[PDB]
């Protein structure tokens, strides 16, 4: 969690859920499972511009 | 209001209520509503003359 927190601090990753980080230890082996939302660079921006009427008074 | 005020200043109209002047704008159209009391020329004068008694003293 501390290691992933530093990555989020430096914006190397988007975010991670701390709850899903599960660690299982059995003998020599130590199974680790984690979830990470990777950082991505924008390459497409879609804009949906909608025109509408407005009524004025006074 | 300024235009109607000039008419009242020149006695071209009797009077107008400023509050009732409402303007509605929607798209190209611009609906305008106003009230004006038109100027009129006298053509009939009715007089109701009533005679009564008066008492004097001293």
């Amino acid at each position: 969690q501390s290691y992933l927190g530093r990555k989020k601090r430096d914006n190397e990753i988007q975010d991670f859920p701390a709850e899903d980080v599960q660690v299982i230890v059995e003998g020599n082996e130590a199974r680790i499972s984690m979830t990470v939302y990777p950082i991505r660079s924008f390459k497409k921006i879609s804009v949906s511009l909608v025109y509408k009427q407005q009524t004025l008074q006074a």
